[PDB]
């Protein structure tokens, strides 16, 4: 039967709070950022960096939404060719990030061993394997190999089934999400980057194709640059703006379970369902297989390009029908900017957490690793994502509205953050960015 459970709800933040710059807002700035995830945060470090002055507004709380709330493995295994040097980048930065800010992010190289069920699997690791390790980029190789025996067996200490290989990413990272964004949001601050809290951005003012504002629920800033890093809400602010980002949420639920002795360490996923992070604080982060849609009017105006989200395809599955379809007919998708905006009556979205789904997936953690049967549950949560229907994010100008560039649409944010910060800052800048943009861009969208 269909599930009727799935709801999008105002909630609070996990992640560690960040106080907002005291003062009022600034009457101008060299470019204006919307969001305070860690793609608004990098973009905004790079550009900070350059000598811009720049201003960060955050409807909610810093790390309040995606950023805060992700599983948070930082992996470049089996990614497309697009789509690889921004993870082999984006782990290289990572790996000086501590460095360059003096403080500890909670990054950590960690290892990751992901089983491989079969032939054809194990076929298709040492396939991409081959390939990820011959075009490696930035004058750094690729740290994956198959392994087995004696060294998969240890790595995967105390496991009731008989895996026999597996694909080793042994310097994969992690980083603890509550943790992460928060204090790279305090360097941005002690680089003169300005945040902004509970202050949501309405929309663009612009004329003759010249950006001269962004509007806030506090008062105007002028400026003619602005980057939109607003993640799930993107597709909302530039609705109002009479362009389409094709975009559809997602639910996801996850939880903290305790670390005990004797447990595997480091990054561990398994085809049987089963996939554990241990953090910088001792705990595991454990992340169920699926994930659910729940049916709302976009479901209908993008659902052509989203099958594989909506009952097409194997992939882990569920849909949910409930209070959000009539809920997002009564969304409104314009507003004027003297107005209230639906930015500020949810500051911090999410979704309600799926306890059968959290509970399902520590239950087989329990089975496949026994030690786990002393171990309890920290902490769970709900989360909302919205890719894109290509496996590829929007980094691009807005060829409409000269002066904007969107950085959003990823369910590899994390990873994928420090890389596409300095890609964003390139664009907005006209500097040759350091990954070609061109995959990303919003003109493979058109005609
Ligand atoms: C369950 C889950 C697991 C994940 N696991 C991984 C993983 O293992 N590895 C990985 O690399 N990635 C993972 N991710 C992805 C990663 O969390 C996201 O891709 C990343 O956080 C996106 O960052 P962002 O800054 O674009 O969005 P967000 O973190 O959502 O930031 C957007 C911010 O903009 C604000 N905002 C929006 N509109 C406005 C406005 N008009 N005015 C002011 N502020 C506004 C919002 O309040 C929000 O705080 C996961 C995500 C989820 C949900």
């Amino acid at each position: 039967m269909v599930r009727r459970d799935g709801k999008f709800v105002e909630s609070k933040s996990r992640a560690l709070f960040v106080e907002s710059t005291e003062g009022a807002l600034p009457s101008e700035s060299d470019v204006v950022i919307i969001g305070g995830g860690i793609q608004g945060i990098m973009t905004a470090i790079n550009l900070a960096e350059r000598g811009m002055s720049v201003t960060i507004l955050e409807k909610g709380e810093v790390a309040g939404e995606q950023s805060g709330r992700a599983y948070s493995q930082i992996i470049s295994y089996q990614t497309s060719p697009e789509i690889f040097p921004l993870h082999h980048y984006g782990k290289i930065l990572w790996r000086g990030m501590n460095e360059k800010i003096g403080a500890d992010t909670s990054y950590r190289t960690q290892g990751r061993v992901e089983a491989l069920a079969d032939e054809k699997a194990l076929d298709r690791a040492q396939e991409w394997i081959k390939t990820a390790k011959e075009t490696a980029g930035f004058d750094v190789p690729l740290n994956t190999r198959i392994i087995k025996g004696e060294e998969l067996s240890n790595r995967l200490v105390g496991a009731q089934t008989p895996w026999t290989v597996a694909a080793f990413e042994e310097d994969s990272g992690s980083v603890d999400p509550e943790t992460g964004t928060p204090t790279l949001a305090r360097y941005a601050k002690q680089i003169g980057v300005k945040i902004y809290t509970h202050c949501a951005v309405r929309g663009i003012e612009t004329a003759g194709g010249k950006i001269s504002d962004v509007v806030t629920e506090k008062g105007a800033i002028r400026t003619s640059n602005v980057v939109l890093a607003g993640g799930i809400w993107s597709r909302l602010f530039m609705g109002n703006m009479g362009v389409d980002l094709p975009t559809l949420n997602v639910y996801l639920s996850q939880q903290r379970v305790s670390g005990v002795p004797g447990a595997p360490r480091g990054n561990v996923h398994l085809p049987n369902g089963i996939h554990f992070r241990e953090q910088a604080d001792g705990t595991y982060a454990v992340a169920p297989r699926i994930f659910t849609s729940s049916i709302v009017k976009d479901s209908f105006l993008l659902g052509p390009k989203f099958m594989h989200l909506l009952g097409g395809g194997e992939l882990p599955l569920e849909f949910s029908i409930g209070e959000d379809l009539f809920n997002s007919f009564k969304m409104p998708t314009s507003w004027k900017l003297d107005e209230k905006s639906p930015f500020e009556q949810y500051r911090i979205a999410t979704a309600t957490q799926n306890t059968e789904h959290l509970d399902a997936v520590f239950q087989r953690m329990k089975t496949e690793f026994p030690v786990f049967e002393k171990s309890q549950i920290v902490e769970r949560w709900g989360a909302v994502v919205s890719p894109t229907f290509d496996e590829l994010p929007i980094i691009s100008e807005v060829k409409e509205y000269p002066g904007l560039v969107i950085n959003t649409a990823t369910v590899w944010g994390m990873t994928e953050g420090p890389a596409a910060g300095e890609v964003t800052a390139d664009i907005v800048t006209g500097k040759k960015p350091v990954i070609d943009p061109t995959p990303f861009s919003l003109d493979r969208f058109k005609k």
